[PDB]
């Protein structure tokens, strides 16, 4: 129980991050409520630098704590995420216009951290915010340049591959902000079907599954990738599917994104900023979801 907590009122635990344990707090001089997260010289260097990424759709962070050899980051709080949103949301589904403004709000975030050569490299469900003005924010962005993705948390939880595009699961060195583009992409893809696109659950499995729906990568959709370190020739060679029937009801414009969100080759990926001027947002609203908290 370090001294600096004197700093807070209720420290009430609500949740379980990749890195640690995450409270609630309310700070007894400003009366803020934050998001606290427990979690080395290179690491407190790199996370102090993302205080000054701010941004609508990126979850502030406040402060970097190193006391007692133990790290702690403070956060804006937001009261729920889109995992449980979507679980809350299954009998209907999250509406067309909804998901459209999720997307198109996730796609500025990504795009502002990615022109300031900020990755966020672990995007999932758990980690995307929601607030009952019809925002969403991505939590955890430049955590893992600062302190790695590890196989297993803090609690031996399994960390999620389902969203890993495959230059990683292929064992590129130098992958970067197509990464985010890919995630976002398998996300959009879950909005939409209400099930996860690609649930793998080992590293093979989640490429096995990329490849029985988007085709096994040749060197004529993705020059190069025969060279990747963990390519095997002896991999099963499956044909494409359409996405008419990996992503039904989406509309064209919709398939027509998600495609590009999911092309192999990570030069061709859509780029955020590109994806933006996509005309599938050429309609998009900010609707205000039913939250109950
Ligand atoms: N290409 C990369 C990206 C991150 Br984040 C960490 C290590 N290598």
């Amino acid at each position: 129980s370090p001294e600096f907590m004197e700093n807070f009122q209720k420290v009430e635990k609500i949740g379980e991050g990749t890195y640690g344990v995450v409270y609630k707090a309310r700070n007894k001089l400003t009366g803020e409520v934050v998001a606290l997260k427990k979690i080395p010289s290179t690491a407190i260097r790199e996370i102090s630098l993302l205080k000054e990424l701010n941004h609508p759709n990126i979850v502030k962070l406040l402060d970097v704590i190193h006391t007692e050899n133990k790290l702690y980051l403070v956060f804006e709080f937001l009261h729920q995420d889109l995992k449980k949103f979507m679980d809350a949301s299954a009998l209907t589904g999250i509406p067309l216009p909804l998901i459209k403004s999720y997307l198109f709000q996730l796609l500025q975030g990504l795009a502002f951290c990615h022109s300031h050569r900020v990755l966020h490299r672990d995007l999932k469900p758990q980690n995307l915010l929601i607030n009952t003005e019809g925002a969403i924010k991505l939590a955890d962005f430049g955590l893992a340049r600062a302190f790695g993705v590890p196989v297993r948390t803090y609690t031996h939880e399994v960390v999620t591959l389902w969203y890993r595009a495959p230059e990683i699961l292929l064992g590129c060195k130098y992958y970067s902000t197509a990464v985010d583009i890919w995630s976002l992409g398998c996300i959009f893809a879950e909005m939409v079907t209400r099930r996860a696109l690609f649930p793998g659950d080992s590293e093979i499995d989640q490429l096995f599954r990329i490849f029985r729906t988007l085709g096994t990568p040749d060197e004529v959709v993705w020059p190069g990738v025969t060279s990747m370190p963990d390519y095997k020739p002896s991999f099963p060679k499956w044909a494409r599917q359409d996405f008419s029937k990996v992503v039904p009801p989406l509309d064209e414009d919709g398939r027509s994104l998600l495609s590009q969100m999911l092309h192999y080759d990570p030069n061709k990926r859509i780029s955020a900023k590109a994806a933006l001027a996509h005309p599938f947002f050429q309609d998009v609203t900010k609707p205000v979801p039913h939250l109950r908290l």
